[PDB]
């Protein structure tokens, strides 16, 4: 079933704000790719994997928000006689472009926190394995559940609303599992860090937990407000969540990684 954004007319400001957000997010991810590519060799080789993974994530999200911007521009046209941005015949906007590209974004964002946490070798591969399974089995189940928003909103002709509150509470259980795997990864760092680095890693985990909880709130948006205003607020708290959980988290984790590298022995990290 299509998105709830295809059953709502928009004002000029309502359409313009959403397309400005889609342009701004892909611009800031394209800039963050340049940033994480430039300042990648300033960290030690043992935490440079987390620096390369950040650039991989910036590749992944700029190739998601650009497609969302393209599909937002194609699926709607201006109707002058109503003063509205009505849809077009033939094209329908989809919010699954987010969920398809989160499958690379979420396990790498958790893995790069485990890397700065100091887990190497078999332990890194074993904590990546659990996190990838738990983040594939939650993102795909959210992707099934987000196909029932015309049903859960109340659009006539689109039934089957019971499958919206099932594949969200299913994806919640694996999200709790991911938070647990990251929690006992940040409670026991490896490599004997300092008491400031431990607080920074705990702050990294709590920041990830706070910026990842916005996504179940934006998921339930066509149950709270299935209106164009609700769609605008949903895209605002999607842009804020995207930037906070991928670029801001990357800059905070690179600061913790540089602190660890400059603490152990790295002169490029000490002079920076
Ligand atoms: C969108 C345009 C481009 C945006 C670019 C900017 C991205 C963000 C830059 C980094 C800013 C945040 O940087 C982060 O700040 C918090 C502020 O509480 C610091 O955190 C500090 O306070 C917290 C309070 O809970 C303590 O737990 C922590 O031990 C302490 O260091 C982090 O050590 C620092 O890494
Ligand atoms: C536009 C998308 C990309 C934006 C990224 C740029 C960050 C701009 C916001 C800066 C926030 C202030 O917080 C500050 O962050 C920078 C960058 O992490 C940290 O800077 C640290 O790493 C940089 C990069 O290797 C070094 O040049 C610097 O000497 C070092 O201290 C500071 O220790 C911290 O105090
Ligand atoms: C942009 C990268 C990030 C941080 C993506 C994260 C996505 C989630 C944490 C989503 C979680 C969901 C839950 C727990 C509820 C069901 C639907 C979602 C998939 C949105
Ligand atoms: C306006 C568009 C400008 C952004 C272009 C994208 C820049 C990509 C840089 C990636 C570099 C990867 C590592 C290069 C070898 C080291
Ligand atoms: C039509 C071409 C327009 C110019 C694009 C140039 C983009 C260059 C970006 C380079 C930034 C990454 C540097 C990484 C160094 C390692
Ligand atoms: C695809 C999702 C699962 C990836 C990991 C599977 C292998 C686990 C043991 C390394
Ligand atoms: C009625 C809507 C059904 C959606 C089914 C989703 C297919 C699985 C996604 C991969
Ligand atoms: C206890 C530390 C809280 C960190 C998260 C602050 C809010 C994140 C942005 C949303
Ligand atoms: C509009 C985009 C808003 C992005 C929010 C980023 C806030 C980062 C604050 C981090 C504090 C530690």
């Amino acid at each position: 079933m299509p998105s709830i954004e295809n059953f709502l007319a928009y004002d000029f400001w309502q359409y313009d704000v959403i397309r400005h957000l889609f342009a701004f997010s892909t611009a800031v991810f394209l800039a963050g790719l340049v940033y994480f590519a430039m300042t990648a060799r300033t960290t030690a080789p043992n935490y440079r994997l987390s620096a390369n993974i950040s650039a991989v994530v910036m590749v992944s999200a700029a190739l998601e928000l650009g497609q969302l911007w393209l599909l937002w521009n194609e699926s709607f046209q201006w109707a002058e006689l109503q003063g509205s941005f009505v849809p077009v015949a033939g094209e329908r906007f989809s919010n699954g472009y987010r969920y398809m590209n989160w499958l690379i974004d979420v396990p790498m964002l958790a893995t790069q926190l485990v890397v700065v946490c100091g887990f190497v070798g078999t332990e890194l591969r074993n904590r990546w394995a659990k996190l990838t399974i738990a983040g594939v089995l939650m993102i795909l189940t959210g992707y099934v559940g987000q196909y029932f928003e015309p049903a859960v909103a109340g659009v006539p002709g689109y039934e089957g609303a019971e499958q919206f509150w099932i594949w969200g509470i299913i994806s919640t259980a694996f999200f709790v599992w991911m938070l647990l795997i990251l929690a006992n990864a940040v409670r026991n760092p490896q490599g004997a860090p300092s008491d400031e680095v431990r607080s920074r890693l705990k702050f990294c985990f709590w920041f990830l937990l706070a910026t990842w909880s916005i996504y179940p709130f934006a998921y339930a948006m066509p149950l709270f407000a299935p209106t164009a205003d609700g769609v605008v607020v949903r895209q605002v708290i999607y842009t804020v969540a995207d930037v906070s959980s991928k670029l801001v988290f990357g800059v905070i984790l690179s600061q913790v990684a540089l602190r660890r590298s400059a603490e152990e022995g790295f002169e490029p990290a000490r002079v920076a």
